[PDB]
């Protein structure tokens, strides 16, 4: 297997429900594996879909870093300002050591791009030696939330191990 | 009534005691006024004026967003690091999900202004389907944290409906 | 004494243990005094060092704040994403109201000369009196974060009063 396991996990009521098909989880599996190398030998080794449900989001963040071993959790989806985006309070719970500087990063990336980017409420933070970092659901942002973390992306996974 | 029904909340020791005229206040309905139709309908439909106290904030952001319903509640002063400023720790009490990027983008604009931008602490965030956001006491601070926030607010009300 | 007591923890298990000496320190001290006029008349009066330990670092934050009567701690080092990087944990504990502005700046200034700024997870908040600010363990980080502070360092301890 890869340096680095990165799973992603797509955050929507539709997708899992069967109601639409999950366009951001291909876009950020494209993402990863094209900078595989910058990322320092990263692969997606998984991907799965949950809906807006805080209980279901904390167990599958839970399993991939204390049972899965995972390294890097990028999560799709569920950041906005709508009752069912629920995803940084199901991550906040689970993380044990914030990483505010990613947030900082992506948030004055994004705002380059869309005023709309101010909306985005993701978390990031450190569980065991997992990585889990919030993007936004609409397809295009994770790439350029992903070009904005890249710099040092690796740097990150090298400490928290 | 508005599509928007916005309150603000002067928070201040001075103004509620009675030794000086609430400047901030005025300057808050003036800017959402003038900003209606860029809001998606929003009209001020109340203010009121707290002292710098924890409890006497909280029950008013938990009447204004439980009991009379409003869409967007701004809260003015309180904010700096003075023992008394205590706004953020009242509205960190009641609201239930984060909105980190309004803090954001009020703090990135307000840095070019200011540095004393840097002295704000600042919070936001949604309790039901009500948007808390503080601001500073300093009557043009308003303007500027309003005109930060107007490409993405009216999108983000929309939202939390 | 000065009109500022101003105090330097450095974090470090490597420092602590004696496998090394204490090289960010210095630098710290040097840039508080020849800010001393720009700070208000600030002095640092005192040194400490402890490792990696969260009820060490906390221990010493509330000793300083609540007996020694400092009025700025900085802290250096143990920011990072590494298991031992528990500064800012220890931080959030002791800390009473946060003051995230002085992070936004540190972050924003610190991001102009490396990507890897975003690797820095430091707290920031008064305790009573007493303003607690992380830095980075870099020797070089300490002199840039406080230059990105300075602006409006003065005002913040003048209010904290
Ligand atoms: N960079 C960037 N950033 C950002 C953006 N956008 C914006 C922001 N930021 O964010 C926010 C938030 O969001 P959220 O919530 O996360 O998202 P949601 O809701 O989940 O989503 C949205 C949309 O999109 C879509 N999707 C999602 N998911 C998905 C999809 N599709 C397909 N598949 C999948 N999976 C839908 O349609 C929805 O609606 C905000 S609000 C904003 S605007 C950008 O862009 N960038
Ligand atoms: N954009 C902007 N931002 C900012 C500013 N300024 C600065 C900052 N930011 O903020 C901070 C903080 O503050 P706070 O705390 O909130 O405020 P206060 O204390 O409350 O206040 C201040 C001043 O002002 C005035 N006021 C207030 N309120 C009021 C007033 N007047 C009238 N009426 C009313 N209501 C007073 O005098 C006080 O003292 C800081 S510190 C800073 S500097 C800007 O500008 N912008
Ligand atoms: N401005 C700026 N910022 C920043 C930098 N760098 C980077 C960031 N930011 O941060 C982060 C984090 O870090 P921390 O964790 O805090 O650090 P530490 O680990 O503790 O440290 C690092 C290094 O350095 C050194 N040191 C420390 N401390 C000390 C030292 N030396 C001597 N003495 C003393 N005391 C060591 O070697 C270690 O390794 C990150 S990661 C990054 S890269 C800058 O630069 N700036
Ligand atoms: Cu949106
Ligand atoms: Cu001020
Ligand atoms: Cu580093």
């Amino acid at each position: 297997g890869p340096e680095y396991k990165v799973a992603i996990l797509t955050v929507s009521d539709t997708v899992s429900a069967g109601a639409g098909p999950d366009r951001s989880g291909p876009r950020a599996v494209s993402v990863v594996d094209s900078s595989s190398e910058k990322l320092g030998g990263a692969k997606v080794v998984a991907t799965a879909v949950v809906p807006d449900e805080v209980e279901r989001i904390k167990d599958i963040l839970q399993k991939w870093s204390d049972v899965d071993e995972m390294d890097l959790i990028l999560t799709l989806g569920g950041t906005g300002f709508t009752p069912r985006d629920v995803t940084p309070e199901a991550t906040k719970k689970v993380i044990e050591r914030e990483t505010p500087g990613l947030l900082f990063v992506m948030m004055q990336e994004s705002l380059k791009i869309t005023p709309f980017a101010m909306l985005a409420r993701s978390a990031a933070g450190i569980r065991g030696s997992t990585l889990i970092i919030n993007m936004p659901g609409n397809p295009n942002a994770v790439a350029e939330c992903m070009e904005a973390l890249l710099p040092a992306l690796k740097h990150a996974l090298k400490q928290i191990k």
